[PDB]
């Protein structure tokens, strides 16, 4: 698929990067020590704000387009609000030891499942919704998309 018509690649690139860093800190993070927890969260917190927003784009940019046109909607493409609030929570409500512990268990608990459900549904949307894209809209219309895309992204 053209390089220039592709409105997932790039994004994902990103949004896949911050998977791995977030991935390499969780497993790096000493959860007694108060600092490293905080830290740990703060950067999930940007994160996953990051994610939000690049869902946002999706919908805003490609997936209502996508769907007005092709009428073949049924799957409503919420997820990263409850880890967002998870991970205020942390931030707030935890006080000793004992409860960041209890709390690191509970997180990486979350994080692996949305991990294992965040890759595949980035990879439904390049194996599924671009190929859509490439029928329901002309060359120059899915060139603006992704330059819209984008800018928004970058």
């Amino acid at each position: 698929f053209p390089e220039e018509v592709d409105v997932f690649t790039a994004p994902h690139w990103r949004m896949k990067q911050l998977v791995g860093l977030y991935c390499d800190k969780l497993s790096k993070t000493n959860f007694s020590n108060n600092n490293d927890f905080r830290a740990l969260l703060q950067s999930l917190y940007a994160t996953f704000k990051e994610f939000k927003m690049h869902e946002q784009i999706e919908n805003e940019y490609i997936i209502g387009l996508l769907q007005q046109r092709s009428q073949t909607i049924y799957n409503v493409h919420n997820k990263l609000s409850e880890m967002l609030s998870l991970f205020e929570k942390g931030l707030k409500n935890v006080k000793n030891e004992y409860e960041q512990l209890n709390y690191a268990k509970q997180l990486k608990e979350r994080l692996e499942a949305f991990t294992r459900d965040f890759l595949p549904h980035m990879k439904e949307e390049e194996e599924v919704f671009q190929p859509m894209l490439m029928e329901y809209f002309t060359y120059e219309e899915l060139k603006d998309i992704k330059k819209k895309v984008i800018a928004q992204h970058c």
